[PDB]
């Protein structure tokens, strides 16, 4: 025999709600085929309509599934269905089931049962696709969540967002400032206090070594690697972030460091800057315990100003203070919003 | 010059409160020495007084620190101080500072400053050890927590327990039952619903292969490895557990499997059984959709009964039901307690 | 359409020769099914006939394949075929192709092409199974190797053995001796000199801490974990061994340590001892630079003697010497053999 | 007391010879300080004098040590000594020992013994630094190797180069060609045959999906990640390369793919191209079993030609052939050299 089932979704994004369902259906079959359906214009409207920074590609999405069901990749399959031109959901099944059928051929599989919620699809599935259907928790008894709720307010529904997607819904807070090191501790204490992650300044060991005598501790061709490692860090922090990820330094800090020590810029750091924007950038100013430091900060603003980097500069007299000021803004990110130079 | 500081603690256990502090002190020094102080009898009373399953050894403790501050192991050091015979805290400093001094010699380091909270120690530190002292968040402004609070009610203070210790405060729930597979899905759905982890049945692929024809899919010398892998799983689940970790099958299930198929027992599975007890063991019985299954369950109870394994057997007519029954008990673990055959 | 191919083998063991082939066939199909065929008695004769320490189970074998082709597990499948009762290779195809057919049904796949070498199978495959066949490097142009060559002399054909199997063909050399620490360095220098791996003594840090004052640095309930970690180490060393893996200490050393400090034994260490034998055990004696050490060595021999642990004791006056003596024996393992108390 | 030793080196590069030594010295001390000494102009001459592609920075070097002795970072330390202006080796000790002394202060450590080979240094060390010295294998009995031998002919001394450095001495061979897929298999078969590694084309799954209908399977903003993953791969391949690492596709192939499908280029791919050159680039042409393929190859040469990418184009009628042609060139890399469009 060999039972075989299908599933359709937009998975924009994928929540523990879908996830659970998919496993459920999977325990009822020997082989399950999971379809990620996209609509260039529809998807596009949902993205812009939301407040998501970057938009998840079809690839980004397929990959989420591809990953979530890796251990079972030998039974659970994942395909992409393109529904462009095909009339809006309520009615188009004739036109839709066409492509579905097409997929089933060029992908060589014939499902005989479909899983879902949205009862309103049973008959139609039965009609145009002619399959046995099976409702599964439509009342949302388990996993009281939706792609729209998460897409609208990520933080209120965080426990429902799989770690594969987190990158499209987490917020990164980068903290620029002088070698004060107060930064790093503050960056760590914050993550601690907010039960979340942080991503150190990659190569901080040499930064401190240079800055000190050693002119060769950090040189022009080092920067690229340094940046790339700082990236490895950030990604772990996001992958595991609770809602926000504190990032010690940012790529601009690295491009700043370079320039100051070589007079040159380095196209690679430039590229990184444009590739990995941050959600919130905070600038720390101090002046109470004289060198070339004031020059770095000068340089940071200049570089920050270019690139059009929205940032909110903090000035403070003592540690404990700075901590509060920052903690304050963050608190507004975890809820409130619209900052830009903050409500001060 | 080269500034150098010390810290004393019992770290029973270690919370994000201590952790934070230690980093703080660390940013004020080039080299920090962290002392884990033990008292055979004192420690012993605290353990038994609590409701912790296993007791953390001196090694277990040193290792927590050893690990938490691994990346900084080149500046932050960790030592063990034995305060047995030395009179109870309030007064004994003369007798205590003796050993401290002894450590500082046989460990070749001379700190010149000490960090802590508990102001009541400044003068004494200044007195008997003669060091500069520095209060740090005594009001517990950040990290409103204590070794006693966590030691008393782990779950209420979970966000304060580092993942290194979790094993001594998390609870494992093992679910025994037939090949029903409903187990596995249920075991996963549970972890999902409770935003926590689960540890699959290692080698489930072959279990299902055997059980089916293939008598060679799982044979006597396989068991040891199988068990050990199931262990790798459990440990990840605990290391990352939210408060509880659902464990598909247990070592007894493996020893049961063996016996049934070889007539023998296997000393190794036996050892594993006695080494890794579980916090809660749940037994699933079914009888509504006839083979040799009833024999396995029979065998499970026999093995469960020996070993003195406290367990609570669940009987149920349909999936959705079983789910509720289980979910019920769990809910009592996350709060209430004392079950043993449950309040039914 | 959807092309689909099969492959048959004993894979006892699996060499880069099979591996290569399988990928080759895989690039010619959309879906490849790889059959591991076993014969209780045949396999059994091949094992005993060889000089392999432990025998690879059907599970051990399926797992090798299961692993080697993990990334492709969604297209390349692996099945077990039982050919017991079925007449010896040359003739039995009628009886053999029966089961093959049976598998193809209860496993729901119908291949239409078979890959192999051994031309002598084309017609028969064409005959009894009726499939298109395709020779692939029968002249062994690439991968001049065989399951028998490796099974006979592993070391001469090491470059052909995948790391998944290495455990069944690598040799472990454990080195027991006093805290001399000369051990560890020697154990490392050896691996270095022989461009191979080594597996440290897990928890050496505390061993040295105990042995010194700290009676609580290593206590009875620590041993189990310590052992298990030492195991994690050994396995990495084997997984990556060049031909041999130097192991600092052995499980008996741990059971010895225990006894000496608790008077008890600990069933768990006992189990480990019986589970993980070593290929060569070397004993280091010294007496030139008085404590309780002579007692440990005494204890090691007593424990070694029981368990029936074949071992070769080395006595030496200075480091450089010991190094040569050891290096000597090893050299005989990489080639010659039969030692037991060595050729001295 | 607390014994403490130093070591000086250029470590250009670091071989298992140095490594071994350093551990040796380490077993004779409680704390060892390892100095990496650089000379802008000297180092620079050694690099150019050799045939190394990229030059190891001071950072690259410190990091090698920093890494090799990570597990022991709490006792073995690593420092950088700048000997610029200080007269050439044979004589300058007065001027050299000055800085050494300076380091010992600003780095707060006072060694009382020095390790090395090169006896000719004992007295001088004794003289200008006044330390107890200790020869260690000067006859190069163990580890018959030198920084110059490796720096001159890496492959002949591969077993002596730690995996941390491999990147500066391994060779990467990238293989460009059409979706033929013959590439990938060939790229893998090569690594197999040469007992070495390979780094697949990251995201090959979608490449093949696009190329086929799916215009959304791989879009403009995907490229950056794709590239970066292909990088993760290459780095593993080098880190573990035997002497050479076969790389499926190269960054130009990715920039080519982009352009062809968006008409644009993407600055990021551009940056990657300039950052990660390859040692040998091979181009595969085919014309025997018509689409838009000929256009890609056209595009590859255009992009290859720009960037000034030295490449050797291979034309061949059948697989087996191509394999030989390639295998041929490689064989010349493992020994001979100077190719550029090859000796054909
Ligand atoms: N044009 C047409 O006529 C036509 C007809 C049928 C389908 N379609 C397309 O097929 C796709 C199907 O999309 P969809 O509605 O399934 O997208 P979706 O991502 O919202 O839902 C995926 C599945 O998850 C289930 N689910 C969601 N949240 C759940 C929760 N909290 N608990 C349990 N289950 C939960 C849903 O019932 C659904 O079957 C769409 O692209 C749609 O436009 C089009
Ligand atoms: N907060 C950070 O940015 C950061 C970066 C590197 C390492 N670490 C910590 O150092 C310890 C081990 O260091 P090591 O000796 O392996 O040095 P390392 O540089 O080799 O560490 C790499 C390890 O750090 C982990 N890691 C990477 N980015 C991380 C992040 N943002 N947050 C937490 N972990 C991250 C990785 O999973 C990996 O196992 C771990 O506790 C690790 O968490 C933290
Ligand atoms: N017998 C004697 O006369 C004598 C005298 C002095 C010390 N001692 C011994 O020294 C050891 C010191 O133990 P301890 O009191 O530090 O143990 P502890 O583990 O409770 O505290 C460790 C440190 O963490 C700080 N801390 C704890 N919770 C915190 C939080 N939430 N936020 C910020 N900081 C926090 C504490 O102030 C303390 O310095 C004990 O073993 C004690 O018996 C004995
Ligand atoms: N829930 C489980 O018990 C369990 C066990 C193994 C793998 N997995 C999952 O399978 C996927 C990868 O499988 P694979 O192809 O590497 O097979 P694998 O058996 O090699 O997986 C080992 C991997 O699983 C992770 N892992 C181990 N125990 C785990 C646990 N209890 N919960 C979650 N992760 C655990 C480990 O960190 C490791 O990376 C991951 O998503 C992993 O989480 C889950
Ligand atoms: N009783 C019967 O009548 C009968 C009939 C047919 C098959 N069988 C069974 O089918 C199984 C087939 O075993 P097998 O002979 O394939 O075992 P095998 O493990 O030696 O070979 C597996 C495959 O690898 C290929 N191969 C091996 N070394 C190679 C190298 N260096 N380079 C390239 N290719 C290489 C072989 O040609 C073969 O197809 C056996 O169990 C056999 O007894 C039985
Ligand atoms: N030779 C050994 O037995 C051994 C054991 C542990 C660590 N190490 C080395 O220490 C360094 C990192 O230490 P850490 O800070 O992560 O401590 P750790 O104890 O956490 O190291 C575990 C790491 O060591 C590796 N490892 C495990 N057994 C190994 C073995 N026999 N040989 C080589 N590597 C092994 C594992 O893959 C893992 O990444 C690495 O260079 C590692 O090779 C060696
Ligand atoms: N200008 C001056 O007067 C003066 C005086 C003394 C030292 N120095 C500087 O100090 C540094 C010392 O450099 P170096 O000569 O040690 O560099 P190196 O990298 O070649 O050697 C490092 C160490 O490894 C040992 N070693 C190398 N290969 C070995 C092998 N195969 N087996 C065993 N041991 C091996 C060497 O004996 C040496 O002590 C240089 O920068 C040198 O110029 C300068
Ligand atoms: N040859 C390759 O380029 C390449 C790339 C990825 C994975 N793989 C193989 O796939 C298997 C596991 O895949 P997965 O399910 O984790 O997918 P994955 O993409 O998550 O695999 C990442 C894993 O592949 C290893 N890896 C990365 N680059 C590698 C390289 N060039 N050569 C060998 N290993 C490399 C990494 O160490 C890591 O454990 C392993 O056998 C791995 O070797 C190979």
């Amino acid at each position: 025999e060999k039972k075989v089932g299908v599933i359709f979704g937009k998975f924009y994004p994928v929540h523990t709600g879908h996830i659970n369902m998919i496993y459920e259906a999977f325990s009822k079959v020997d082989e399950l085929h999971v379809i990620v359906c996209s609509d260039t214009v529809r998807d596009l409207k949902l993205f812009y309509d939301s407040k998501m920074k970057r938009m998840p590609t079809v690839q980004d999405r397929l990959r989420w599934m591809q990953q979530i069901f890796k251990y079972q990749k030998n039974q659970i399959f994942i395909h992409h269905l393109v529904e462009d031109g095909i009339p809006s959901y309520p009615n188009g099944w004739q036109s839709w089931s066409e492509a579905v059928k097409t997929l089933f051929h060029e992908k060589h599989f014939e499902p005989s049962i479909v899983f879902s919620s949205e009862p309103q699809d049973k008959a139609p599935y039965e009609k145009y696709l002619g399959l046995e259907v099976s409702l599964v928790d439509p009342d949302r008894t388990f996993f009281n969540v939706s792609a729209t709720k998460i897409r609208t307010t990520p933080f209120q529904y965080w426990k429902f967002i799989p770690k594969e997607a987190r990158p499209f819904f987490a917020k990164t807070v980068a903290i620029l400032g002088g070698e004060s090191s107060g930064k790093s501790v503050l960056v760590n204490k914050l993550a601690a206090v907010f039960n979340t992650t942080s991503a150190w300044e990659y190569g901080r060991e040499f930064v401190f070594e240079k800055l000190g005598g050693d002119e060769q501790a950090m040189q022009y061709s080092d920067y690229p690697q340094m940046a790339l490692g700082h990236q490895r860090y950030i990604d772990y922090a996001v992958r595991h972030s609770h809602k926000i990820a504190f990032i010690d330094t940012d790529f601009i800090t690295t491009q700043a460091f370079c320039i100051q020590y070589e007079g040159k810029a380095h196209p690679f750091l430039d590229s990184m800057i444009k590739e990995y924007p941050f959600d919130v950038t905070i600038l720390l100013k101090n002046n109470t315990e004289q060198k070339q430091r004031q020059q770095f900060q000068q340089l940071l603003k200049k570089l920050l100003d270019k690139y059009k980097v929205p940032y909110i500069e903090i000035e403070s007299p003592s540690y404990l203070d700075r901590y509060n000021q920052v903690k304050a803004v963050i608190e507004k990110v975890l809820n409130e919003e619209e900052i830009s130079e903050l409500q001060n």
